[PDB]
């Protein structure tokens, strides 16, 4: 439950193996969250932990702080970039 | 932080390549803990991190805890015995 606010990074490019949706997450990752929460205590924890944490409760705040946007690919594809970024953010950790 | 004493149980038979350690497990295991400190909270956890938390807080507990016993022999198994059962512990925890 001890979780803080990660600081904004530079999104990682997310790979699809449809055309559409490759190219549409480049044309449109500007739409989805640059930064991410997690636990500073999920420290020497397994990466997995950590990110299984960080993911639930990033997203769990997009929802609520979000009070016509976004459609079923942006959902999926803002929880891709958040993965990545917890994992980017757990590295960050790790030490 | 917060973790709980688990209910004794069953010691498992842990195995051994070396014929002597492999016995001496067997004729000694009674020296060993019956049971485990972990985290409820390491719930729906992963394995891996709810093991490793419970390791380490069981063998630390044995250390203070207790204020010519134990051999580089001993110590070892007792880590094997407090792994498995751990590792039941957490599957008496999963639902
Ligand atoms: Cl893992």
């Amino acid at each position: 439950g001890g979780y803080v606010l990660g600081s904004a990074m530079s999104r990682p490019i997310i790979h699809f193996g449809s055309d559409y949706e490759d190219r549409y997450y480049r044309e449109n990752m500007h739409r989805y969250p640059n930064q991410v929460y997690y636990r500073p205590m999920d420290e020497y924890s397994n990466q997995n932990n950590f990110v299984h944490n960080c993911v639930n409760i990033t997203i769990k705040q997009h929802t609520v702080t979000t009070t016509e946007n976004f459609t079923e690919t942006d959902v999926k594809m803002m929880e891709r970039v958040v993965e990545q970024m917890c994992i980017t953010q757990y590295e960050r950790e790790s030490q």
